[PDB]
Order: structure tokens, then sequence, then C-alpha cells
């Protein structure tokens, strides 16, 4: 009986697991743009992609991710709101059943159709497993995605998706360009949280891209093809995997822009 997001076993009970769960910085949160503050002395964002090498895409039981080598200098987020360096090391997204709802964190209240997260880890804590024990370990950026025209950055990983349908699955995947995914602008805004999915570690710097991407509705109906059951189990579609809005108590979210 562990964690999921079915009736029996979602979001409202991983608390009894995790106690975390009630803490004090747990995301995703509400973005209320109008209390977000403008603060000046935030950085532009700096995302580095160029050098990066996927290797891998697996279905985890929960979601996809697209895993990268970070044995080298290489994906690497800076500025903004962070200091030192954070090497990228997945990616990943939640979505909805329905294009109305799927994004974790909302924009006065609004759901996105999906919302995607590239995750860092701070460099110097030498490796990710090190990072998710600290307060400033990890550096996610999350982009909201809606549907219209396709991101054609998205193309090949919808593709390589019915390879992975169940969980365990994992499929080789390289050459994978996360720089496909971005929108045009940078603007962000940014507060101290945790990992949305158990362990809910509070050892993340969210930074959160105002712009969406727009991807089609065939891209986002093959997320919903995929599975949290693993071969051989009756399909249960994976769908709604997402955790919803948590108390902001009583941080800040700074916006980067006027
Ligand atoms: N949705 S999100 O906030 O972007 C996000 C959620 C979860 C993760 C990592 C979860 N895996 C782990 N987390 C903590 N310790 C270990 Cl040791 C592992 N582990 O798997 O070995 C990364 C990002
Ligand atoms: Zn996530």
């Amino acid at each position: 009986h562990h964690w999921g997001y079915g009736k029996h076993n979602g979001p409202e009970h991983w608390h009894k697991d995790f106690p975390i769960a009630k803490g004090e910085r747990q995301s995703p949160v509400d973005i209320d743009t109008h209390t977000a503050k403008y603060d000046p002395s935030l950085k532009p964002l700096s995302v580095s992609y160029d050098q990066a090498t996927s290797l891998r895409i697996l279905n985890n039981g929960h979601a996809f991710n697209v895993e990268f080598d970070d044995s080298q200098d290489k994906a690497v987020l800076k500025g903004g709101p962070l200091d030192g360096t954070y090497r990228l090391i997945q990616f990943h997204f939640h979505w909805g059943s329905l294009d109305g709802q799927g994004s974790e964190h909302t924009v006065d209240k609004k759901k996105y159709a999906a919302e995607l997260h590239l995750v860092h880890w701070n460099t110097k804590y030498g490796d990710f497993g090190k990072a998710v024990q600290q307060p400033d370990g990890l550096a996610v950026l999350g982009i909201f995605l809606k549907v219209g025209s396709a991101k054609p950055g998205l193309q090949k990983v919808v593709d390589v998706l019915d390879s992975i349908k169940t969980k365990g699955k994992s499929a080789d995947f390289t050459n994978f360009d996360p720089r496909g995914l971005l929108p045009e602008s940078l603007d962000y805004w940014t507060y101290p949280g945790s990992l949305t999915t158990p362990p809910l570690l509070e050892c993340v710097t969210w930074i959160v891209l105002k712009e969406p991407i727009s991807v089609s509705s065939e891209q986002v109906l093959k997320f919903r093809k995929l599975n949290f059951n693993g071969e051989g189990e009756p399909e249960e579609l994976m769908v709604d995997n997402w955790r919803p809005a948590q108390p902001l108590k009583n941080r800040q979210i700074k916006a980067s822009f006027k």
C-alpha cells in the first residue's frame, strides 16, 4: 500500500508515511500574482543547457523521468535567486485527465494542463542524494503547459512513450535537447519549498516561469495513455499525477519582473 495519487493513496494520505507533508515549506503553492513582490535584486536566470547529455527515459510508476548524465559540469542553472551552480539531473511532468487541470503550481488559482519540472542539484553538495538533505540542495525550474499549438521540441519525448507504457519500463534516450522545452521569456516567480512527491523533502528553491509553453492536444493525449500499473496488471491510466496547492505559511513569492 504505498503512495500514489489514486483513491486510497493520493496526496491527502501522504502525511501518514511522510509527516513533513504538513510542514512549513511544502510545494506546490498558488502564486498570487498581485501579492508576489518584484525584487529588483533578483538576477536574470542563467540556463546553460548547450552541453546537456540525456541518457534514459523511465516510467517510475508516478510519471516519466528524462534522465541526464550529471557526472560532469554540463547542463547547469545559476543566477536568478541562486547562489552557486546547480546541475541538471532529470526532468518530468505532472498532468491532468482533462485539459482544465494538471499543473501543481497555480497562478491566481488558474490550473494549467500540465507542468514541466527540470530538476537541478547544488554542486556544493557533490551529488543528488546529499543535496536533497540540504535546504538549498535543489533548484527546480517549473514551466506551465497549455494546450494549443504543438511544441516541436517535445515530440521526441511523446514518441518514445509507447515504449515505456507501464511502471518500471525504461528506454534509451540520448541527445534530447531540453532547450526545446523553454518558453521565450525567463521572467519568473521564486519561493522556497519542497519536492512535490514523497519524500516531500524541504530542499527546493522553486523557480516558476511566467510564460507557459504551448503543447498540442495530441501531445498531451499521448501522456494520458501511459499507465500507473506494471505490465500484466489491470490498466490504470497515468492521469492526474499532480499534488494540489499547499499552504503558503510565512513565505514570500518574489517576482523577477515588473
Ligand atoms: N516533482 S519535483 O518536486 O520536481 C521532484 C520530486 C521528487 C524528486 C526526487 C524523488 N526521488 C528521491 N528523493 C529524495 N531522495 C532520494 Cl534518495 C530520491 N531517489 O529517487 O533516489 C525530484 C523532484
Ligand atoms: Zn515534479
